């Protein structure tokens, strides 16, 4: 969520800049005007209600000195404007009472507004997205305007089989009974594919590990209270699962890891802190209808990159590029062709300044499909989670919050499909060099077709 | 659930033995008698009704040949019986006699619709509560602590070492349980760094070991639909699992999804044994109520699931292979342990026998179970309807055995407590190959102990 001081010109903000961003994503720019308005009303109330406190006091102190010594009149010329220490000392105690009653009744009307405002403010702030990097293509149309930045390896080449067939032909896949047991799209992974996935996971962990990442195995479900801080409203509907306190099944490894450092002060010598998330992830995936394979599925393992960065100096954008670079070199090494894609503003979620997708070329399917997504969220989440930049070297008006980035480096199911269609040959699927050491004996070299293709 | 013919003496049964068993288990010996009664009442109704009918036809048959070939008294008394009314005695009784005898047979025909209800009532209710046959070796007691039999011991289970698994897990900087309780709830945890690596080593080592002994590794869904989770899982809906919303449950073992894999199938005898190494993350609510990774709500588990032939000793030989395979595993990891034969009182209804491998924790000064192996014979297979062969005469069911070979967090604790030293945790030889460089000799203590 954005700093409120950004919506206040007297605090150094530019409501105009945010109005304009709200336009670059495609969303209501008035959502800003309503926030400023409600914020201003909020702020005037705190001011006016402090005046009323003084007027009430003078009232109760004077009704104080008059009971140092029933009888009534309607008697009001007094608007609170005309009300003075002397003006009231000339009045019957019954009249000063009916005035103080008009004050405390106004002081309460403030508290009523303030309350309905504090919310109308927070409901609006939640729906206003983060500032965009200048490089983001401005469009609402994802397919036409996503912009291809780099290409690598041969993305033309066509091969014989789709990954749907190949998971059967090597007999690593039970989708019929998986569909009975867990519901639609449920699956079992058999044999070679289990050993293959373990190799991927090992190679990824080794990779990130030696680049400085700390492998971390997350809990798979989060408290509903911590979840609301790390995700958005369109998350709790589209894909998350409800569990019974009351908890949600994590859709990524970024959720628990963000909440890991919550309400804490990270020291600059310690940044950047890089984690390699290892988790099983669950997505309800509403909107994806259209039959089946292991590619789009409700349950899978991910290896995620999560980085805590300093706010200053562009160290977070430097880290951002370093993060997608790590992702590329991983797929480079496994010999998967891909192209990097800069996602349009309309398709970014609220916390993202910029998003890069690495999309692999699937030779069998003859399509690009997304293996990786990479985001810089700057301080948007950090400020909700209160993760503060912990500098000891000077004195500060307001604290600064760390930058947070997350990339999903490897989603085992999708990556496996990618490997399968790219390494597929005749006898079977060739095992990628970088994975051989991680396969069991007899499974290095090739993975044979044991069964015919549908 | 038991084969109904086991209750029927003339079907080869021994209802005494089943009673005796139910005694040995300490469950209710009565539930047998009830069902022998309801079963017999129905069958008696039925044999009467069927056999009383077989005579009514032989009444009409030889009554047919009578007027056709050639040739008025009361009913002769020496024919009314099942055994005394036979083809011959009908001839000497003429006809218009046979006619009247046939009216007495029809007066005695009854409907069993009333008795059937009662039988099915007993089956649906009681059958599920009569436990499986016991292996001769199962010690008979209801008190585990005193009467569990220790069959074997390996390595030195006396030895003490300085720190428990609770401290080592901190000292290696492998655990954030403070901040994992914030995120996931009570007992929630993060595993980090060296311990994420140790565990991937274990999973790799376990799967090589099972894979090269002929097991097919299988990665199951981590949740199943409420409907199917009911149709499969053992009486122990004891543990409260977890609920997901779709109406789904979070699995507590791989055993449930896999069992559900072969449900309602006929299995080629040629193919058996079918051996699976199940690999899944498991979720246990009720962790039992000072926080380690030993008792937690979520952990990875590698399980052995075997389908076997019902004939001869095959499943009991299989049972021994399985418990052995595990011992050898913990042996190669250099983990001291003893095998425990679990008493009759404590067995699940489906278990014929259960062996527990309990490793020794030097730091803690305690035995804690890393492995449990059970042979359920055809008990569950019969309910799941997983059939042996013949894809007519009496149907047979496969035997099913299952053992959890490695529960990663528990195993990891055993390794730490046993391999601890002054400098760090020595890496166990068979694991070295699977760890990253810098981790192959030793896992260092980078933090002071929580003292
Ligand atoms: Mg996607
Ligand atoms: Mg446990």
């Amino acid at each position: 969520v954005l700093d409120l001081d950004l919506f206040r010109v007297d605090k150094g903000g530019d409501p105009a800049l945010i109005r304009e961003t709200q336009e670059k994503r495609f969303k209501d720019p008035g959502l800003v005007d309503q926030l400023v308005k409600a914020d201003s009303e909020w702020r005037r109330c705190r001011f006016r209600a402090d005046n009323l406190n003084k007027l009430k006091n003078l009232c109760s102190k004077t009704i104080g000195e008059k009971m140092k010594k029933d009888e009534s009149v309607p008697e009001n010329v007094l608007s609170f404007d005309d009300l003075t220490a002397d003006a009231l000392a000339n009045l019957k105690v019954s009249q000063i009472k009916k005035v103080r009653l008009l004050i405390d009744e106004a002081i309460l009307k403030c508290d009523a507004e303030r309350i309905k405002l504090e919310a109308e403010r927070f409901e609006n702030l939640r729906e206003i997205g983060n500032l965009l990097h200048p490089s983001v293509p401005i469009s609402n149309d994802e397919d036409v305007d996503n912009k291809v930045e780099r290409i690598w390896g041969d993305c033309t080449v066509r091969k014989k089989y789709s990954h749907v067939d190949l998971v059967v032909m090597v007999d690593g896949f039970e989708g019929e009974k998986g569909a009975v047991v867990a519901g639609s799209r449920g699956y079992f992974l058999k044999g070679v594919l289990v050993f293959l996935e373990q190799a991927l996971i090992q190679y990824a962990l080794r990779t990130l590990g030696s680049r400085g990442y700390i492998p971390i195995y997350t809990p798979f479900f989060m408290r509903k209270e911590v979840m609301q801080e790390v995700a958005q409203l369109s998350q709790f509907d589209e894909e998350l699962y409800k569990v019974i306190d009351e908890k949600y099944l994590i859709a990524t490894s970024e959720q628990p890891i963000a909440a890991l450092h919550r309400d804490e002060w990270l020291r600059p010598e310690d940044l950047p802190i890089k984690y390699a998330g290892l988790s099983t992830c669950f997505r309800q995936e509403v909107g994806s209808h259209g039959t089946r394979g292991i590619f789009r599925v409700h349950q899978f393992e991910k290896i995620e990159q999560f980085v805590y960065s300093s706010p200053h100096d562009n160290k977070s954008w430097e880290m951002f590029e370093e993060m997608i670079t790590t992702a590329e070199e991983f797929y480079q090494s496994l010999g998967i062709p891909y192209h990097i894609v800069n996602i349009v503003s309309g398709s970014l979620n609220h916390a993202a300044s910029k998003k890069l997708d690495l999309e692999a070329w699937f030779p069998g399917s003859g399509a690009f499909r997304e293996l990786v997504s990479c985001s810089n969220c700057t301080d948007y989440q950090a400020r909700r989670l209160r993760i503060r930049y912990g500098q000891t070297k000077k004195m500060m008006d307001k604290v600064e919050f760390v930058h947070m980035l997350n990339a999903t480096m490897c989603a085992t199911t999708r990556t496996i499909c990618a490997i399968l269609e790219n390494y597929q040959t005749e006898k079977g699927i060739t095992v990628p060099e970088k994975l051989k050491e991680f396969m069991p004996p007899g499974l290095q070299e090739l993975i044979p077709f044991v069964k015919p293709a549908p």
